[PDB]
């Protein structure tokens, strides 16, 4: 199969440089494209066509077999409706139609525009299957059972956990290896699948100081993403460690629903060090790419 996709030539619809930039930004922040390289992202963007909708339009309707398209929303929102009940809200940058393309099933839920207008970029099934889907199902299988047992993700439903899985890769560390170094940009969030880590801050004299430990099910790296600064501690493996790793460019999409659970670092006594870093102004800015 992978050898056959090599022979597939995606369609191209003329794009200005500004349109390519716009679409590429949507794709590089949407989890469905997480592991495509830069050349492939550009081919996929070139294959997309613009579509627009009005309030109350159905982009697709439950039961349809005639869609078979992937829509990435530029702007506007849409309700996901099952059995007449609104169950999810799709917003800018998100995709609709991916469930049907990934799992080869008729449309599962109605997608109904709920803003005045919606603008989307649309990809055909063949380009999705040949260039995008890749190992999506295997990747979901690698992580889903684990994610279902991670405390800070307990509020996400299955759909949201699978969306997070789409953006995860694995990295292992031997004892004494640094997962995060102090003073770095801060673009990786790690969820500990196995092992123990130590958080090493800097004290008032600038010397390393042990802050706390984390272990299986804990996360590190989110503080820089929440508060837009460079890293303020090292994180060092104290045992062999296995992590699932999420890039900052996917954080808003995958973990949006828990952005608040994560702000509760303020209350945790384990984050006294960090709160003092923020209070004293000891970190410089860093924003998502
Ligand atoms: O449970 C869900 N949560 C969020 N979105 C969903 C869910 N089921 C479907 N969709 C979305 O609606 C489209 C049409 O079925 C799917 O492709 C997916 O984007
Ligand atoms: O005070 C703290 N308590 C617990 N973890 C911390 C604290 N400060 C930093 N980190 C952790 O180290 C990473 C890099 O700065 C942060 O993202 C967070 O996971």
């Amino acid at each position: 199969d992978p050898e056959k996709a090599k022979l597939y030539q995606a369609p191209y619809f003329e794009k200005s440089e500004d349109e390519m930039n716009l679409i590429t930004k949507l794709l590089t922040h949407n989890v469905l494209f997480s592991f495509l390289n830069t050349k492939d992202i550009k081919v996929v963007a070139g294959a997309m066509q613009r579509a627009t909708f009005k309030h109350d339009d159905c982009i697709m309707e439950a039961g349809q077999t005639t869609c078979n398209k992937l829509y990435i929303i530029q702007s506007g929102h849409a309700d996901i409706i099952k059995e007449g009940q609104k169950v999810y809200l799709k917003t800018e940058g998100t995709a609709v139609g991916e469930l049907e393309l990934m799992y080869d099933t008729p449309v599962v839920a109605t997608v109904k525009v709920c803003t005045d207008e919606l603008i989307a970029w649309v990809l055909d099934r063949d380009t999705y299957r040949n260039l995008v889907m890749g190992t999506a199902i295997r990747r979901r299988e690698t992580y889903i059972q684990f994610l279902a047992n991670v405390p800070f993700l307990g509020g996400l439903d299955s759909y949201e956990k699978l969306q997070l899985a789409d953006a995860l890769s694995s990295e292992e560390f031997s004892p004494g290896e640094y997962i995060i170094h102090y003073g770095e940009e801060g673009e990786w969030l790690y969820i500990i699948m196995e092992g123990t880590v130590e958080v090493i801050g800097r004290d008032a004299d600038g010397e390393p100081t042990k802050v706390c430990e984390f272990t299986q099910g804990d996360h590190i790296g989110e503080l820089e993403f929440l508060n837009n600064h460079r890293t303020v501690a090292d994180v060092v493996a104290t045992t062999h460690v296995i992590t699932a790793k999420l890039n900052r460019r996917h954080f808003e999409m995958c973990l949006g629903p828990v952005i608040d659970v994560l702000k509760r670092c303020a209350d945790d006594p384990k984050y006294e060090y960090y709160q003092n870093v923020l209070k004293t102004g000891a970190a410089q800015p860093s924003y998502v790419d």
